């Protein structure tokens, strides 16, 4: 074909091909590492897997339907299977129950904790294990994004799919946010030492690097502003918390005694130096808005002096885009995955092991070929189409520089 409509189907199939590959990190890869141990209680094993395997055996049947229509071309398949997913919503409502359960067992069974982490260190678990339990619900969003873009292009059946998906996703908007802020709350507690942070009435705002001022000089420390408490590190294996600063009620003002600002709390007060001008201006609004309302990416941020928000996290999720393109410096052809604001390189399509991974924080996008410039490391990327070159920068530029 030779138009923007057909090119969409490629994006769908190519991102569906990795979606299944993510389920195969559970219905396949995590499955065998469970049956080999028999260490997971039959109460939990019959709670995570029964709600997951049908997703694979269906979306594989979806994939055989769409890729078939691709081969015929060189619409209806959407509304057909989208109407079919409605017989899967029940499973998706049991995901939040699972993620909460998968942590109550790690907080008790020391075997499960020592094993789950040991599984996370496998080279198929390219993302933290918890995030894989969300993918069945994330594929709901990226179906909306595709079917919306069709209702913009085409000048009747696509209108049914964007209507069906919306009502569906907006109904699953319940768990998709509860367990959304649950994961990045729990995973944060796996990188922070000296806390012992899972309060039911607690949310996550943002985190990042802010060169804290001290009597000595300036000291770059990590800052994790939560709903109620902003806490910070002290620079062994993980990040050792220094002190806490309960928000309500504190006063934050600008300063001159370095492009910075102070934070006078009702208890203790500290002076924080920003990384830029809009690193301050970003941190300020996130802080005061969490004060007024009160009435890993960690190592990447720390090592590059940038901040990441829940506001930011949901952005690099709506901007998930997998597919093929070519890469070389001053061509290698490889299957490339974009997820959690990070690049992932694969040898070929049907792999299950990342060749390498490019952390896209601080990288600048410039110029069917774009270029990801950063400090000294410079990469060139040639996309395989005209729409896929637009769509590639579409997700990258929105996750990298702006």
């Amino acid at each position: 074909h030779m138009d923007k409509a057909y090119f969409i189907a490629k994006e769908v199939s190519t991102t569906e091909r990795t979606y299944l590959k993510d389920l195969e990190v559970i219905t396949s890869w995590f499955q065998s590492t469970v049956s080999k141990e028999d260490a997971m209680p039959e109460a939990l094993k019959s709670l995570i897997f029964p709600n997951f395997e049908p997703l694979h055996k269906f979306h594989t049947n979806f994939l055989k339907e769409i890729e078939q229509r691709l081969a015929l071309w060189e619409g209806d398949v959407m509304l057909k299977n989208i109407q079919g997913m409605k017989h899967l919503a029940a499973h998706l409502w049991k995901h939040s129950e699972a993620l909460e359960a998968l942590e109550n067992g790690i907080k008790s069974s020391r075997r499960l904790e020592n094993f789950c982490r040991d599984f996370e260190l496998q080279k198929v678990c390219y993302l933290p294990l918890n995030t894989f339990l969300l993918r069945p619900l994330h594929r709901l969003m990226h179906y909306k994004q595709v079917l919306e873009r069709l209702c913009k292009h085409h000048p009747r059946d696509c209108r049914a799919a964007l209507a069906e998906i919306t009502e569906m996703v907006a109904q699953l908007h319940g768990t998709m946010i509860k367990m959304e802020n649950f994961q990045k709350l729990h995973e944060l507690k796996k990188d922070l030492i000296g806390i012992d942070l899972v309060v039911p009435g607690r949310e996550f705002i943002r985190l990042g690097s802010l060169s804290k001022l001290s009597g000595k000089g300036l000291q770059q420390r990590m800052f994790f502003l939560f709903n109620d408490v902003l806490l910070y590190t002290s620079r062994s294996n993980q990040f050792k918390v220094h002190g806490q600063l309960p928000l309500y009620g504190m006063t934050i003002e600008e300063s001159e005694d370095p492009h910075c600002l102070t934070l006078r709390g009702q208890r203790q007060s500290i002076i924080v130096a920003a990384s830029s001008r809009s690193e301050m201006e970003k941190w300020v609004e996130d802080i005061q808005m969490a004060i007024d309302l009160a009435e890993t990416m960690v190592h990447v941020c720390w090592h590059r002096n940038t901040s990441v928000s829940m506001v930011d996290f949901s952005i690099a999720v709506e901007n998930q885009l997998s597919g093929n393109l070519l890469r070389k410096f001053k061509w290698q052809k490889l299957w490339v995955v974009f997820t959690n604001f990070c690049l992932f390189f694969y040898k070929s399509h049907q792999d299950n092991h990342p060749l390498a991974s490019l952390p896209l924080l601080g990288y600048s996008l410039t110029i069917y070929v774009f270029k990801l410039h950063f400090k000294s490391h410079v990469y060139y990327f040639r996309a395989e189409s005209e729409y896929t070159f637009e769509r590639w920068m579409e997700v990258i530029r929105s996750a990298t520089s702006s």
